[PDB]
């Protein structure tokens, strides 16, 4: 059981939900099921607000990746932000 995306989501504002939308949704603009790549998660993170490495995004796809397909859907594209809670150290 993870109690971090309750405590989490209420830090989140409204806004940074909106620019997570616009972001997925643009990506999401002729997709097949309706998710982006994992390996473009480098390229959101550059157009949200950020620039980490190949290896520290690489952690954190397979971390939020919950399905593990290969795809990046909403709800591993919000938990971006909430999984940080979680150290697992
Ligand atoms: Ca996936």
């Amino acid at each position: 059981m993870n109690d971090i995306y309750k405590a989490a989501v209420e830090q989140l504002t409204d806004e940074q939900k909106n620019e997570f939308k616009a972001a997925f949704d643009i990506f999401i603009q002729d997709a097949e099921d309706g998710c982006i790549s994992t390996k473009e998660l480098g390229k959101v993170m550059r157009m949200l607000g950020q620039n980490p490495t190949p290896e520290e995004l690489q952690e954190m796809i397979d971390e939020v990746d919950e399905d593990g397909s290969g795809t990046v859907d909403f709800d591993e594209f919000l938990v971006m932000m909430v999984r940080c809670m979680k150290d697992d150290s």
